[PDB]
DNA sequence: GCTAATACCGGGGCCGGGAGTGGCACACACCTATATATATGTGGCTGGGCCGGGCA
């Protein structure tokens, strides 16, 4: 399907630009469509001050957008949980506009060191 | 002159937190044991002679 090529688009981005902890948190979201903040720190092991820079990094390339779910089941907390989404159009049109912004940033070079 | 729908304020009940307390993990210095030379510098303890108090 065409859902599926988005996928691998956002695997060979992910992967090709960045570390491994980027697509774990990557695949963790394209497995569970819902995934909580707890879910991630308890799946990776990994610190709060480890999850941030790596949410922070995924939302700062239009990749995933977040959805802050409310909660007041049994002991009336109102336990607030990050469910993150992933974001296909904001993604692609990063990707593209990413792409073209390298091209034309590795053309520009070119013209300089001609002459 | 008369009546029903609308909006503002207060009180009792309910939820999040952060400095406080406590707990867990990792890394680095101490200092006990022993050795010689050296001496002022006391700190503390003990035996003999002298004096004052108790007793015959």
């Amino acid at each position: 399907p065409i859902d599926d090529i988005v996928k691998n688009l956002l695997k060979f981005v992910v992967r090709g630009f960045y570390g491994g902890s980027f697509v774990l948190v990557l695949d963790a979201i394209l497995f569970h469509s819902v995934l909580a903040e707890d879910d991630l720190k308890q799946l990776l092991s990994i610190n709060k001050t480890e999850l941030g820079p790596l949410i922070a990094r995924l939302r700062s390339d239009r990749l995933i957008s977040i959805h802050k779910q409310r909660e007041y089941p049994p002991n009336s907390k109102s336990v607030e949980r990050v469910y993150y989404y992933v974001k296909y159009p904001h993604a692609i049109d990063a990707i593209k506009w990413k792409v073209h912004q390298v091209v034309q940033r590795l053309k520009d070079d070119l013209d300089k060191n001609s002459e």
